[PDB]
């Protein structure tokens, strides 16, 4: 297994790449982490205070997360498929995205796009393609 | 890999067990499914119309989902840990639970308990123990 982690510090972008595992974090309170294998890809990008991006892939899966500001994006590409999650929050409106691809899911594709004032969440589970996009704006 | 799936039919409980993969569905519009390996355990239980329970485990992970009525519970125990999700909804208030355990998570434990009128979501990601409990009640 490869594992990667980048912790954002003031006025820095930090990159950690191990094999097929790419983590990138910008600014204080940003954390990107992942695990992957040969044949899989994990990409995690976090920007700004309260941003957490976690990408987990196995088999031939691609797990991609992008978290900005008060936001968590989690992608689990378990054995196969493309799990993509993008989440953007603001102070006092947290955006949470979760995408999973798994042979146990019922649907080939699941897409959730969510946008509004205050806390917002979007979750997708699919066999081939799980995609979540979440924006939380000021109440 | 083992895979299991149970589709609820009228006035029936349906059970499908393959190796360490246990799916149980009761009533029409209930679906439970999972994948697991030797050394892992997946348990998925769905009851009532609109209930979807999906349990994915690898390595030594335990993935447990329970979905009742207008509800989705998803547990991903990737390589290790105990991912447990319980979700209960009603007509026009959907409950969504997602729990993931993964070596790429930042925190050993993450617990989210969520209850209220209208749609409710809870997501947890952790290294060892991710637990979500969600109840959505009538607005």
């Amino acid at each position: 297994m490869y594992s990667c982690r980048a912790v954002g510090v003031d006025a820095s972008t930090v990159t950690d790449v191990q094999g097929t595992c790419h983590a990138k974090a910008t600014g204080p309170g940003a954390v990107a982490s992942g695990t992957s294998v040969d044949g899989s890809t994990s990409t995690a990008t976090a920007t700004g205070s309260g941003a957490t991006a976690t990408s987990t892939s196995t088999g031939t899966g691609t797990a991609t997360t992008t978290a900005t500001s008060n936001a968590a994006a989690t992608s689990n590409a378990i054995g196969q498929g493309t799990a993509t999650s993008t989440a953007t929050g603001t102070a006092a409106a947290r955006a949470i995205g979760s995408s999973t691809t798994s042979a146990s899911a019922t649907e080939p594709t699941q897409t959730k796009t969510v946008s509004g004032p205050g806390a917002q969440t979007a979750t997708a589970i699919a066999i081939d393609t799980a995609t979540t996009t979440v924006t939380a704006s000021l109440e």
